[PDB]
Parts: structure tokens; C-alpha cells; sequence
């Protein structure tokens, strides 16, 4: 399975991160690990939706 | 891609749901839709982890 994470900021800015390996919600943040051995951490967010057709994982405010 | 949902109860009991299409966290619950037009609601849970290698989506107590 190939997945991307999407989120929208309070200002309407949208961020998408591809080549996702793992998404974990812990300690008040969402951590996104990718295939390039990088992690992106988003404090105050939760995992809102996982859509297996599209491969999209949507983040939301916790 | 195949995904399954997994959750562990307070007593150590595990539940697994296969053939998952969509997982959504809203209104204090997680809703799991499957490929056979079945939907399962889990109140009090959140989406804790999404693991793209294994295809496992883990639910946790909110």
C-alpha cells in the first residue's frame, strides 16, 4: 500500500506528504514517517480519516 | 492493498476487522467501513496508528 498524508492549516494552506510508511498519533501529536528516512511531527493534530481506495490519510485538529 | 483494523480492549481481548475500505474518527468514535457494505462504530476510540507495510490500522482509547 502507498499512502499520502494530507492536512489543511488554519489559514487554508494545504500540505501533502507522500511516500508514507507509518502515521502514529501519540503524545498530542501526529508523527509521519516516510520512505526517505524522514519523520514529520505535527503537534495538536489527530488522524481523521484513512481511505484505502485513494491511499489518503487525512489529519485533523485533535 | 489490503487493510485491517485492530483494537485491544481493556481486558486484553483483541478485535480485528478485515477488508477495510474507510476508517474515520468523528464525534468521539471511530467508524470502520468494509468492502462488504458493513459499517462498525467504536465509541470512545481514536485512530492510533497506520502502518503501510503491514496494512494495519490500530485503534486506541481516546
Amino acid at each position: 500500500c502507498m499512502a499520502k498524508v494530507v492536512l489543511t492549516k488554519a489559514d487554508g494552506g494545504r500540505v501533502e506528504i507522500g511516500d508514507v510508511l507509518e502515521v502514529r498519533a501519540e503524545g498530542g501529536a501526529v508523527r509521519v514517517t516516510t520512505l526517505f528516512d524522514e519523520e514529520h511531527a505535527f503537534p495538536g493534530l489527530a488522524i481523521g480519516r484513512v481511505d484505502l481506495r485513494s491511499g489518503v490519510i487525512s489529519l485533523i485538529e485533535e
